[PDB]
């Protein structure tokens, strides 16, 4: 069942999410198909819970190739300080795109939907994916992180 993805302005958005407590269960695993497949339908390649009003700790990601997953309780650290910059769209910000400075590597923790853990290093395009997605579990989008606000644009209109 694909589910309708809210927009930028809606206060559902700025939330700090709480903990997914019902690992391996039905409702989660419906959840998460859910999930699947309304990123499927957007063209996305990560989609945060609360992006269709969800509030949940809870993102699904993947399509440079990142494995699909569906990733509970995230939880994110830097494995150092280079900064990298980078294209980032938003499906809640339909049209606008922006260049923004993220972690170049990471390594990020939490559960599959069947509850067993996970933990993985992940660097460039993977990476940023993740810290976008995790941005959404604490009320947060990209527009407050654009240091260049020349880059900051539609799609079909960019040319930096
Ligand atoms: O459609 C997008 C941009 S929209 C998108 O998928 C967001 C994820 C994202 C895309 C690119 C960089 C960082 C995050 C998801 C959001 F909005 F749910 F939180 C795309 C970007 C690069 C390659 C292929 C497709
Ligand atoms: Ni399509
Ligand atoms: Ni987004
Ligand atoms: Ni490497």
């Amino acid at each position: 069942m694909i589910r309708d993805i809210i927009r930028m302005g809606d206060k559902r958005l700025l939330r700090v999410a709480p903990q997914v407590t019902n690992l391996g269960s039905a409702e989660l695993h419906a959840l998460v198909s859910d999930m699947f497949e309304t990123m499927g339908a957007a063209h996305g390649v990560g989609l945060a819970a609360p992006q269709i009003a969800v509030d949940l700790q809870l993102m699904v990601f993947g399509f440079p190739a990142v494995p699909l997953t569906a990733l509970a309780n995230a939880q994110i650290e830097p494995l150092s300080d280079e900064m990298e910059n980078g294209w980032e769209g938003c499906l809640s910000i339909p049209g606008l795109r922006a260049v923004i400075p993220r972690y170049r590597y990471i390594r990020y923790r939490g559960f599959a939907p069947d509850g067993s853990p996970i933990e993985r290093e992940a660097e460039g395009f993977h990476a940023r994916v993740v810290q976008h997605e995790y941005d959404h579990l604490v009320g947060r989008l990209y527009p407050s992180r654009i240091e260049n606000f020349d880059t900051f644009g539609f799609d079909d209109v960019l040319s930096y």
